């Protein structure tokens, strides 16, 4: 689809490292393979928001913010206008704060020509509490606001395809990595596999493979 | 009660604006009046992890991060870590993702000497689509394991009751403001009011009076 994004290689990096020097680093030495990258607050807090400008700069890649945004709207109009400003390309925002939430994020997006994500389901153990319960309908409060691009969980294969039905296949759609993955997903984010290997060039270049 | 902490007047500013130097300068003038400052992404996006240290070191004010932290246990892990590195006293954090994002910022304000606030509950308008729902269940979660510090709503005076029913009445609870809050919550939290005033220390003082 053409009024979505591309991700080269459908191989997102979750560069989750707190160091900048090993940031740049292992994403310079993937820059042949991944065009996307997803940064987090760890990095953005530890070295500065000024890291996603040198990111851009130094790459040429696409910078994803993974800052989950959960505030109410006007805050959240002001954390994704701060992050935009610095350079995101698209910002994470939760969608269990509710709708107008999110809409204060596709505002900001909508002035400023950029991105938003919605986040509708989490894999990690507490999820089970409340979020898996909300998740489906997380999902058709993105689809029913013209959402185009979302974050699923990928430890439970089938519950991408219940996300991928009821966002549709016209929908952007990214999560955790693997072949049914992106069966699913358009595009798989990887992280660890990448960042901790001893030569993450290799590492990549591995997983694409196994993406044929 | 002596293991929470004691906020000066009960009132807690907001600092809620994004450029440092009026920042600084509103949070100056009410320091006679208030001893601890709530932070938030807005800010330190804008202006650098850096201002927390400078808000403690020019004021001597306790800060609050209001991160509302809401991510998978490790991420909130390294989150809580740099900001406490950066020198904040306590953060806010998510309950809606469940109990293992919620031990992981324990676990490292237990590390670190630091505190941790638990949201129970948001009252803008889309919260009640899933938040409101959730919150009672989420104040439970954080009563079974030992939390201590709670951020509720003040725009329903009746859910901070049913909140301060649940968490008990050795919990701290801080919630925006102030005269039917403070029936309840240990602290109120104030913005607008004072950082957008054009006199900012006689609104503090202003506030304060009406609490006697």
């Amino acid at each position: 689809r053409v009024d979505v994004m591309d991700v080269m290689n459908r191989l997102i990096l979750a560069m989750d490292l707190m160091n900048r020097d090993d940031a740049l680093r292992v994403t310079g030495e993937v820059r042949e393979y991944i065009d996307t990258v997803k940064i987090g607050y760890p990095l953005v807090l530890s070295e500065g928001m000024d890291i996603i400008a040198e990111f851009r700069k130094r790459f040429g890649c696409r910078i994803i913010a993974d800052f989950k945004v959960a505030d109410i709207p006007e805050t959240n109009e002001k954390i994704c206008r701060a992050t935009f400003k610095a350079g995101a390309d698209a910002i994470i925002v939760h969608g269990f704060p509710g709708a107008d939430s999110v809409r204060a994020c596709l505002n900001v997006a909508e002035e400023m020509g950029r991105e938003v994500f919605l986040l509708t389901e989490m894999s990690h153990p507490g999820a089970e509490m409340f979020i898996q319960g909300a998740a489906d309908e997380i999902a058709r409060m993105g689809v029913d606001l013209g959402v185009k691009n979302y974050v699923g969980p990928s430890t439970r294969p089938e519950r991408l395809s219940r996300l991928r039905e009821i966002i549709g296949q016209d929908s952007f759609l990214i999560s955790p990595g693997p072949g049914e993955t992106l069966r699913f997903a358009d595009a798989a984010i990887v992280g660890r596999s990448i960042y901790l290997a001893d030569n993450p060039a290799a590492a990549a270049a591995g997983i694409i493979e196994s993406i044929k």
